């Protein structure tokens, strides 16, 4: 299958995601609707169910609404069973319509549908070439009050009907009872409750085993991707460990929600993206896009700078999910924002790097500020709006032009209001010009591109006032970019040299199968390179021009570059591919008496790649925590680490340059065969 098929659960670069709140889209089945205070047919009280379901989704798939719009994947509300109780917040009745207050991850929300409906949705979606991505929130159950079991459902958790435990009288410690996060530190938001949501204690082996089993079920149902909710609030170590379990079973594209409030780089965010095993929603791309297109608080340079900085910060920037709005923020469209601005923003998003996601209703210009107004019912299924048109013209390009899907980005011309960027990959090119000025046009002279000699036509057909151009060996002739104009020009050709577009996942242990997508691989099974190790033969489970599935070899745990040698020609190296020691388990390391100096931090390192292999640099573990679960001078940290292996490890203090290690011999511990563990040591 090509990189381009719906069969490609490992890569969404060629896809366009449509984010839909199941409840607010379409009620294909009224029989499954809630009753009483929980239901509102007019869908005027946005905190109540409105009946949207999977059958509604199925219906629109079948009448090609999505196929005509161009979207190739659907991201839906968390499918699991939620609390049935209603919650009264300062007089207002709230329901679990959003799907985020789960009570049983082994079952479906019956208001959405049944196992059969779900299986029917996956099949119908696949028959039309639409991948299905599910929201999943392993961070918590639902709102709960420790001192009041009657509020909501006391955050109870059921394992397929069977009660596992509630927040009150939690003798086994399935949850954290450290109060609620004040968001003052990273440690704080991880070990304390997100709002009033009962917080899971993933160090509890039952909870760790519940989530592995739970996700395994949905992957088996055929899901093609996962949106992990609130990744900033669970320990990276547990999630990494969970990610490898998924990748070892049935690898699917996985991205997570790490909320950022600006285009600015965040060290914790970058680390996560680069070390967890999953990618992230790009809140940095979102701020710059909104700042420039919607709010007018920044200009074209800001946009360009965000393109350059994120590409520098993330190991795989192409794995980041972009968007112009979502259910946790004001709809892009507002009274002061014009339609052309919304349309230009989509055009930018759809031709830029990453995996584009469109919040439902954008094409209908849906308005709505805040929660839940930004979660209004899908008002129309019109295929006439320009917004709708722009998406149907551009979306397919991610499929047809590999430069959009896998290419690099380069500025070709710019100023306060104008931005002309270029996407390239092999001989294929795509050039985009955006003039955000709604009242005045710009004379563009001296524009150079990679477009071979020839005259080009706007791929938008001029719907966004685009013009056609002429290149003379990349030299574009002077032209005027009309007001509020945006034109897309492109050039595509067959690649003749093996060239890697994407590898996914980019983490795994020996035995796992990874997918390498690109061009020019040829149809004659060659050799795949993991660093210096050449993988040939039956290990390469498939080999075609745009996709190779290959088994990760038994080489030392570490960082590698993937190269594909096709017919004697070696391709480009796809860097930072992480090979693990083997299966993971999550171990909490605790150290007593590690007192420090103003600005000194505690780290950890040991004899396995997962512990940094005695490194004190960016591969060491830390800085350790010292506030919630354990207080200074006791530090602790959850680390994904190989299973049933004997590790040697030592802690070290580091402020600036000076590294001070623990004296004595290394500490030792033999990690468990499965699940989780805790090992406490005293600073030597
Ligand atoms: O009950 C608190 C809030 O829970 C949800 O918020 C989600 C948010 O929308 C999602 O993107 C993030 O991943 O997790 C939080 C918590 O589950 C509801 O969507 C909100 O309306 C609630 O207020
Ligand atoms: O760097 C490889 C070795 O790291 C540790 O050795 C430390 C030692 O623990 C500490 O007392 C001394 O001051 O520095 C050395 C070197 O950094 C491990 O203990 C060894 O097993 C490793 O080979
Ligand atoms: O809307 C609720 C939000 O609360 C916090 O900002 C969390 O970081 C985020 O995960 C969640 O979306
Ligand atoms: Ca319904
Ligand atoms: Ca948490």
């Amino acid at each position: 299958d090509p990189d381009t098929a719906v069969t490609n659960k490992q890569s969404f670069s060629t896809d366009v995601i449509y984010q839909v709140f199941t409840d607010r889209f379409l009620d294909g089945n009224p029989s499954n609707n809630p009753t009483g205070a929980a239901y509102d047919a007019t869908c005027s009280n946005l905190k109540l169910y409105c009946g949207g379901d999977w059958q509604g989704l199925i219906n629109k798939i079948n009448d090609n609404y999505f196929s005509d719009l161009g979207v190739t994947a659907l991201w839906i509300s968390q499918p699991v069973e939620n609390i049935f109780a209603t919650i009264n917040y300062s007089g207002v009745t709230n329901t679990a319509y959003h799907g985020y207050w789960a009570r049983d991850f082994k079952k479906t929300n019956p208001y959405f549908g049944t196992m059969a409906d779900f299986q029917n949705l996956i099949t119908t979606a696949h028959a039309k070439g639409i991948k299905i991505v599910i929201d999943f929130a392993p961070n918590h159950t639902s709102p709960a009050m420790e001192t009041d079991t009657s509020f909501a459902e006391n955050g109870r958790l059921y394992d397929n009907g069977t009660l596992v435990g509630g927040y009150t009288n939690d003798t086994n410690g399935y949850f954290h009872h450290n109060g609620g996060s004040d968001f003052s530190s990273l440690e704080n938001g991880i070990y304390k409750n997100l709002y009033d949501l009962a917080d899971f204690n993933h160090n509890n082996a039952t909870i760790d085993k519940y989530f592995k089993d739970a996700i395994k079920l949905w992957l088996d149902m055929g899901v093609d991707g996962i949106r992990v909710a609130a990744v900033k609030h669970m320990p990276l170590g547990w999630q990494k460990s969970w990610m490898s379990s998924i990748y070892a079973h049935k690898p699917v594209f996985t991205f997570g929600e790490w909320f950022l409030g600006s285009a600015a780089s965040d060290a914790d965010n970058t680390d996560f993206a680069n070390k967890s095993g999953m990618s992230l929603l790009d809140f940095r791309f979102n701020s710059a896009v909104r700042n420039v297109f919607r709010d007018n608080t920044s200009n074209m340079y800001a946009l360009d700078s965000m393109i350059n900085s994120t590409a520098t910060d993330y190991n795989q920037v192409n794995d980041q999910v972009t968007f112009i709005d979502n259910h946790d923020m004001d709809r892009f469209k507002t009274s002061a924002v014009n339609n052309r601005r919304l349309e230009q923003a989509l055009a930018f998003t759809l031709t830029s790097r990453g995996v584009p996601a469109i919040y439902y209703g954008t094409e209908q210009y849906l308005t709505g500020n805040g929660d839940p107004d930004n979660r209004a019912k899908m008002p129309s299924f019109s295929k006439s709006t320009t917004a709708f048109n722009v998406i149907s013209k551009l979306a397919p390009l991610r499929k047809s032009n590999p430069a959009i899907a896998y290419g690099s980005t380069q500025q070709r011309w710019i100023n306060n209001d104008v931005y002309v960027y270029e996407r390239k990959f092999g001989k294929s090119v795509a050039v985009v010009a955006v003039n955000r000025n709604l009242s005045t046009s710009a004379s563009i002279t001296g524009l150079s591109t990679s477009l071979p000699t020839g005259s080009y036509t706007d791929v938008l057909g001029g719907v966004l006032n685009g013009n056609n151009i002429t290149s003379t060996n990349g030299s574009i002739n002077n032209f005027t970019l009309a007001a509020g104009a945006t034109a897309v020009w492109q050039y595509t050709t067959a690649e003749t040299t093996p060239t890697i577009g994407h590898v996914g996942p980019v983490m795994g242990k020996p035995g796992n199968v990874v997918t390498i997508d690109g061009r020019g691989f040829g149809s004659t099974k060659g050799t795949v390179y993991f660093g210096t190790t050449a993988v040939t033969g039956a290990a390469i489970t498939s080999w075609e021009d745009t996709q190779i599935k290959v088994t990760i070899p038994s080489v030392a745990a570490g960082n590698y570059a993937v190269k594909v040698a096709a017919s004697g020609v070696n391709s480009n190296a796809y860097n930072n591919f992480t090979i693990l020691t083997g299966d993971q388990v999550t171990v909490r390391f605790v150290v007593n008496n590690a007192s420090t100096t103003l600005g000194q931090n505690l780290y950890l390192t040991g004899n396995v790649a997962e512990l940094g292999n005695w490194s004190t640099g960016s591969t060491a573990i830390g800085p350790a925590f010292n506030q919630v679960i354990h207080q200074y001078p006791t530090w602790y940290y959850d680390v994904s680490v190989p299973a049933g292996k004997q590790l040697e490890f030592k802690f070290f203090k580091k402020n600036g340059s000076t590294i001070t290690w623990e004296s004595g011999s290394n500490h030792t511990f033999t990690t468990p065969a499965s699940g989780t563990a805790t090992v406490t040591v005293n600073w030597q």
